[PDB]
C-alpha cells in the first residue's frame, strides 16, 4: 500500500559496534515510521523461527548461537515499498560486494558478521513481526512527514 | 561506576522529527551501553508518576499532555557517570541556551518541545528505570568496548 | 567544457524537510562550484515553462500545484560533466529504486515528493538557468579548489 | 518570537572553504526556518554600510575589501530567540577561542576568515535583513516543523 | 585470507582538501585495520616505480610530477578482501562515472585530480606495501573488533 | 602564528575503537595543517619521556604500561595557536567532564582511556615533536587553505 512494514534487526555484531542509533538514523532519514522497537537478547526459539528457512544451510547452528548471543534491536518501519526498500539499503549478504553507502556495504566485512536483518518479503515482514512483537508492540497511529507522501 | 545506569526518554517531538538514530548514536559514540530499548505511547498515569515533581507547576498539565500524546522512544545507559554525563549530552532545560554541540543546542528551539528527557541523579533515574522498565527488559550482563574502561 | 553548469531545484517538500543544506554540502564536497542561488516561491507560469516537457502527463497539475506551493531553493553549479553527475547523485525518479548515497535514494519514498530537480542536459540546464536566474544572479567568476582540476 | 529573525552571511571564505550546505544545516536542523537566501558579491556600499558601526576601527578597511572581493551567502533565518541563538552557534570573533560545535570553533582559525557573520541584536538583524534584501525576496507565511513550537 | 592488506594513498589534492581523516574513517568504519601509516612527499623514483605499469601512457609525466607535488598520507589496511573491497569503496578512475557513495564518487571530478589510489590486487598491493613502507613500519600484531569475523 | 605546531597522539584506545580519521578530520575541517604522520606502537623510553612530567604519579605506570601496548597515531599539525585550540578540542583530562562537541566529550567515558593526547604548551609541544619524530619526517612548506589566514 503505503502502509507496508517491514522487520529490521540489528544483529549482535551491529548493537556490539554502537551501529543502533546510525542505523535507525537512516530509515528515518528516509522517511519511514518507526512503528515497533525494542531491544532483547532473542531465545533459540525464536532464532531458529526467524531463520527457519535455513535450517539446513551449514551455517544454522552458528547462525542461530549468534544471534542468541547477545542483544539485538528489533524494529518495524513502515512506508511505501519499505520491504525492498529498507533491503536495498542495506546491501547484499556478503557485506564485501554490498556497494558503498549500503549499511552492509559501509559497516560489515564478514558474512556471518553481517550487521542487520531485513526482511525479504511482505510474506515473511509479516510473519517476522508477528514473531518478534506482540500487536500492542506496534503503533496503529502512524504519521510520517506530509511531505513525504503526495 | 561503569554500572551507573540512566533513563532517557526521546520525546515525541523527538520521534517525529526523526532524531532518533541521531540520539542514539551519540550515547553510543560516547561509549554508554544500551541496556533497555523500547518504543511506547505513554500512558496519564506513567506520565504523571514521571514528573511527579513538577505536578504543582503551571506546565504540569502540558507537559503530562505532551507527552502521551504520541510515541517516545524509552531507553537506559550504563556507564561510569552516565547520569551527569547524558545531562551535558542533552543541554539545559531551554534548548535555546543549551550549547552547539548539546542534543537540545543543536536541535530544539522550545523549552516545552525539547525533545528529549534524562535523568537528573541517580535515584531518579532508578526510580525512573523501574517506571518505565520491566525488569526482564534490561540487560543483565552488560559488556562495553574494553577500550572504554581502564 | 569544464565551465559546465547545471540547474538544480530543492523542491518545497526537500525545504519543508531541512534538507537544503544537506544537499548543497554534497555538491560543495564533490567540487562543483555555486555559481548561482536563491530562495522563491516559483509562480505557476515559471512552474509550467520549468515542467512544460511534461504539460500532458497526468501529474501536471498536481507537479505544478506542488512546486508552487511553498519555497524552492534554486541554484546553479559549475563544473566538469555537472549535469549527467548531478543527476547521478540525485538518484532516479523514484527515490525508492534509488541507490543508497544519492539524495533521493537517502530521503525519499514517494515519486512527487522526490525532494529535488537537476537538468537532465546542457540544453536544458542551458533553458532552466535562463528560466530560473537573471545573469545578474549568477557569477561570472568561476574558482573551485585548484586540487580539483588538473 | 517564533516571528523573530536574524541576518546570517556565509563570508568569502566560508564559500570557497565549501561550507555553505554545512552551514544551512546546522541552522536547518536547529529548527529555525529560512525566509531568504541568495549569492551575491558584494558591492563596496553594501559592504560598507552593513559594517558601518566599525568604520572608526583599523580592521574596517580590510572588512570592507575582504567581504566585497568574492560572492557572499546571505540568508535571513526565523525562529523564536533566533538572533541569540544563530550567534551562541557562531562562536565568539575569534575562530580559536570558539567552542567545538560552534561554526567557528569547528572552521576557523583566524579572526578576519572566521567564516560567517551573524546579527547580534533584533536591531541590527531589522536593519541588515532591510540593507541586504528586498522585501519580495522574504518568505510572508513561514511554516515550521510543528513539533518545533508549543 | 582474511589477513589480506593493500596499499592506499591518499594523493596531493586529496590531502590538500583536508580529505584524509574523512577516508581514513571510511575504512575504519568498515572494519580494516590500519596496519601502515604515513605522511611523506614522495620523490620520482617511488612515484615512477609506483606507476610503473603506466610508464608509457599520455598523462604519466604529469602523473609522476603531480604525486610528488605535495604530502601523501600512504597507508596499509588489513582485513579479508581488502583489496577488491578498497578498490569498490574508492570508484571508478574517473570521479565522475563513480557512484555516489564511493570516495571518489562523493569527492571529485577530476581524473587527474582522484584523491585516492588503492591497489588492484593481492600482487601489486604486495608490491607497493613493500615499496612504500619498511617492514618496521607494518604492525604485525593485527586486531580488529570480534564483532567483524565470525 | 600560522607556524605554531602541536603534537598530537591518538592513543592505543583511539586507534583500537576507530577514531583515526574521525580525529584527524577535525583538525583538518579547523584548518590545520598535518605536517607529521605516523602509526607506531610506542617504545617504553619514548612513553617514558614523552610522560615524564607525570613519573611522581601514581598513574605514571599505567600511563606507560597503556601506551606502550598497542598502535598509536602521532601527528602534528601546524597553524596560528594550534596548540590551545587542539586542547580545547580535545577537551579535559576527564571526558565525562568535557563538553559535547569535543574529542573527550564525544567518546570518553574514562580518564585512562581518554583517546587522544595532545601537548598543552609550545614549549612541550616543541619537545613532543623532536621526541616522537625524525625532522625528515615533519613537512617544511606548509601550504593552507589561503581562505583560512588573512
Ligand atoms: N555463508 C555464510 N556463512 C555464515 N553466515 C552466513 C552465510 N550466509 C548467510 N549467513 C548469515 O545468514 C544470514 C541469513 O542468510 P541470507 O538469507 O542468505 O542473508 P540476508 O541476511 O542477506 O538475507 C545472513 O545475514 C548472515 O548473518
Ligand atoms: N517553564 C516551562 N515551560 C514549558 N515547559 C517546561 C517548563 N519548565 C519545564 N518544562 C518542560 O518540562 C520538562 C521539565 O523538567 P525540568 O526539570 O524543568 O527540565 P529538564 O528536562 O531540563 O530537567 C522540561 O524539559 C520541558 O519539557
Ligand atoms: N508518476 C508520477 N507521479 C507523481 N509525480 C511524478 C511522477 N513522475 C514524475 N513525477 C514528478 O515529476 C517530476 C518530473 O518527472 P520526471 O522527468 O520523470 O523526473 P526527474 O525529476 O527524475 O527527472 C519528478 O521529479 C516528480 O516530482
Ligand atoms: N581585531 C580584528 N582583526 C581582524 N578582523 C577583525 C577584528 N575585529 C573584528 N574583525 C572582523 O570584523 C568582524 C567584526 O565584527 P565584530 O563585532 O567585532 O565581530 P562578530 O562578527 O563576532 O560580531 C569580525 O567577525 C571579523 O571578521
Ligand atoms: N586520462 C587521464 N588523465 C589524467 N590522469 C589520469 C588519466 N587516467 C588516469 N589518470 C591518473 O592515473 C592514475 C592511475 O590511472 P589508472 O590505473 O587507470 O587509475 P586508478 O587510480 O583508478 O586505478 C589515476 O588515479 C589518475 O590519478
Ligand atoms: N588521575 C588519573 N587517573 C588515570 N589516568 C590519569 C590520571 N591523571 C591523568 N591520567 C592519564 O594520563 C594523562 C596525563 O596527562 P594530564 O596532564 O593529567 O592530562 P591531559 O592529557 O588532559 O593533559 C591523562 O590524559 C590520562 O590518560
Ligand atoms: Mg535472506
Ligand atoms: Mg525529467
Ligand atoms: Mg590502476
Amino acid at each position: 500500500v503505503n502502509k507496508e512494514r517491514t522487520f529490521l534487526a540489528v544483529k549482535p555484531d551491529g548493537v556490539a559496534r554502537g551501529l543502533v542509533g546510525e542505523i535507525i538514523a537512516r530509515y528515518e532519514k528516509k522517511g519511514f515510521v518507526l512503528v515497533g522497537l525494542k531491544q532483547l537478547v532473542p531465545t533459540k526459539d525464536l532464532a531458529e523461527s526467524h531463520y527457519a528457512e535455513h535450517k539446513e544451510r551449514p551455517f544454522f547452528g552458528g547462525l542461530v548461537s549468534f544471534i542468541t548471543s547477545g542483544p539485538v534491536v528489533a524494529m518495524v518501519f513502515e512506508g511505501k515499498g519499505v520491504v525492498a526498500s529498507a533491503r536495498l539499503m542495506i546491501g547484499v549478504t556478503n557485506p564485501l560486494a554490498s556497494a558503498p553507502g549500503s549499511i552492509r556495504g559501509d559497516f560489515g566485512v564478514d558474512v556471518g558478521r553481517n550487521i542487520i536483518h531485513g526482511s525479504d518479503s511482505v510474506e515473511s515482514a509479516n510473519r517476522e513481526i508477528a514473531l518478534w512483537f506482540k500487536p500492542e508492540e506496534l503503533l496503529t497511529e502512524v504519521k510520517p512527514n506530509p511531505n513525504l507522501y503526495e
